[PDB]
């Protein structure tokens, strides 16, 4: 699994790896769900609809460091899981992530 999300994470673009069946991989689809995103800039990548599910975590993993659901990515920076998420959402340093690159509108 190494094109599948390199082609995928890009700068100004967000992204999210999750597993239909963990609420916290929800939890990410609810929040930036709220988000004032610009067009097709946010999606959600189920990495089990695509078969090699152990090959993009085992990738999430190199890429970033954890396999754990979800896996954000902010343009090509990684913020982390979904626990790491709120806590940049309510912190406000999110919503920046997003500005230097512009991925809001
Ligand atoms: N709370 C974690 C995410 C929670 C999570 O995903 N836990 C389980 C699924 S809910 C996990 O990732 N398991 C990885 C596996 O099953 O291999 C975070 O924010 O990093």
């Amino acid at each position: 699994a190494q094109e599948f999300v390199n082609s995928k994470i890009q700068p100004g673009k967000v992204v999210v790896f999750i597993k239909p069946t963990c609420p916290y991989s929800r939890r990410a689809q609810e929040i930036l769900s709220q988000l004032p995103i610009k067009q097709g800039l946010l999606e959600f990548v189920d990495i089990t609809a695509t078969n090699h599910t152990n090959e993009i975590q085992d990738y999430l993993q190199q890429l970033t460091g954890a396999r754990t659901v979800p896996r954000v990515f902010i343009g090509k920076d990684s913020i982390g899981g979904s626990s790491d998420l709120v806590s940049l959402q309510q912190s406000g340093e999110l919503l920046t992530r997003l500005k230097q690159i512009g991925a809001l509108q």
